[PDB]
């Protein structure tokens, strides 16, 4: 299991956090010098448990896939929630067992489904640590509009700062003040799996990607990321979605 209490966080408590969490993947490769995710883990072993604390020391447990650092649901108090997925559904049987309920949630836990469930975009959804702290507080007591976008921010502040070094940063820059991601941050999350399969086909490839990614830069400027070389790959990225599961 990992950890992460936002009484008293600050930066460097964050990345102690992020890190701890992609110390967590198992992975036996890596590519380019990127651990590559498993095509699959059987049983329980398949879920990592996150414990996070609101700064009141209030809890939820999130559990997350390894293969994919897809969030599939969490355990507040003595409920469980698992979105309405059949990757969740399967979740299920494996974690939280103890809980007295279990609550699916009405909605999949994909960015498009949440976005419509909450109501606006994830441009629009302040992110940082105290957005987190709030989004801790709203998942412990049961309203799936709120708890939509409480998730869009844990889901950007614990997987996507986990994938990928430029969002950890991102929310290290928000730590006492948050604000809506950058379109970079966005691009980001939006291309992890078209990047963990590009630099995958680069490996027979001679480091060249069989198809271009598009990104927005930090300066808010469309570029195409063509081969390992990019700053992407050399620094960025930090996890690669293995291309069984793409
Ligand atoms: C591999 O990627 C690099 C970019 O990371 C490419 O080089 C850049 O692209 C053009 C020049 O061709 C310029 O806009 C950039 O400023 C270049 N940057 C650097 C640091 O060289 C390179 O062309 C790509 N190589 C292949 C084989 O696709």
């Amino acid at each position: 299991d990992v950890s992460f209490r936002l009484s008293g966080a600050d930066p460097s408590s964050y990345g102690m956090f992020i890190k701890d969490l992609r110390n967590a993947l198992p992975h036996t490769e890596k590519v380019y010098n990127i651990p590559l995710l498993l095509p699959s883990v059987s049983g329980a072993g398949r879920y990592l448990l996150m414990h996070l604390f609101n700064y009141d020391g209030n809890t939820i447990t999130v559990a997350v896939d390894v293969t994919n650092v897809y969030i599939m649901g969490y355990l507040a108090l003595t409920t469980s929630y698992f979105f309405n997925e059949p990757a969740a559904d399967l979740a299920s049987q494996y974690v939280f067992r103890s809980a007295r309920r279990k609550i699916t949630l009405p909605y999949s836990g994909n960015y498009e489904r949440l976005q419509i469930a909450a109501g606006k975009p994830r441009e629009k959804i302040p992110i940082g640590l105290p957005a987190l702290d709030t989004a801790i507080s709203t998942l412990l007591h049961y309203d799936s509009t709120a708890a939509a976008g409480a998730l869009l921010v844990l889901i950007q502040t614990t997987a996507e700062a986990a994938r990928f070094k430029y969002i950890e940063q991102q929310i290290q820059e928000r730590a006492y003040r948050d604000e809506v991601p950058s379109s970079a941050t966005i691009s980001l999350e939006n291309s992890w799996s078209g990047l963990s399969k590009q630099i995958q086909l680069a490996q027979g490839n001679n480091g060249v990607f069989r198809t271009p990614t598009v990104l927005v830069d930090s300066k808010g400027n469309r570029v195409q990321i063509t081969n390992v070389t990019s700053n992407v790959v050399t620094s960025n990225i930090q996890l690669l979605l293995n291309t069984k599961n793409i």
